[PDB]
């Protein structure tokens, strides 16, 4: 059968994040209220129930701006994206909630039972 | 510190399968002779330094047609497109000496090394 390369996933999301910090092929930007984030929508639909939602949609797969909800907190959605393409979730006591109702409304049901854990934890 | 979710990288990697296989937002074609292949230019600059010094450059950056050289085998091609997908390496006696070529054209140096391997290991 098929030979795994263990590191494979990890290596490409690196080199992804790499693309991402010099904009290389990012096709959308994502407001959250005073604050612009640029992404790959491929990556945002991979983690993201909402995105997944919004861009599989024939209607909205082509959108370049993507203005999300104004109660949405830009710190919480920072720490998603650099969640999204780094495996690591910076929670504290500081942001827990405020990363945990970003996730809710993201639709990142996994990031979403990991806060629920750390609030339990704490 | 950050939490580490390890699985994630490998989670990502299936929904971009998933999206190559419905093909959502791919935006290139390669040709390898009679066959063409759909894929996204962000997972195959991730995989390939040759796609990496191709897209990278600003002027190529928005190709949406990538002939291959005419001598590489669209079954080596194919193999390694479904390996930079999937982390899953399908190699065979039959097809060892087409895989290797092909990855060494693509300049896949963790492929090349592991055709190595089997050589060795044969
Ligand atoms: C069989 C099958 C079913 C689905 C929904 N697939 C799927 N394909 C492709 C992508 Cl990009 C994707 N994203 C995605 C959707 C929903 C959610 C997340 C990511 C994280 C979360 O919490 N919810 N999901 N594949
Ligand atoms: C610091 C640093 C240096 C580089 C070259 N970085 C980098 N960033 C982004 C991407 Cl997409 C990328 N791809 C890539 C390049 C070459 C090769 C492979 C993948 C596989 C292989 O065998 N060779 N490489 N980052």
């Amino acid at each position: 059968s098929q030979i795994q390369f263990t590191r494979h996933a990890s290596d490409v999301l690196l080199n992804l994040n790499r693309l991402r910090s010099r904009d290389i092929l990012t096709d959308v930007v994502i407001v959250v209220s005073r604050e612009q984030f640029r992404a790959h929508k491929t990556v945002l639909m991979a983690c993201s129930g909402l995105f997944y939602s919004i861009f599989t949609d024939q209607l909205k797969r082509n959108l370049s701006v993507i203005n999300l909800d104004p109660e949405i907190n830009p710190e919480g959605f920072n720490i998603l994206l650099d969640f999204m393409y780094t495996s690591r979730l910076n929670l504290r006591e500081g942001n827990i909630m405020a990363v945990m109702a970003t996730a809710m409304y993201l639709q990142m049901e996994h990031v979403v039972d990991t806060c629920r854990k750390f609030i339990k934890a704490s």
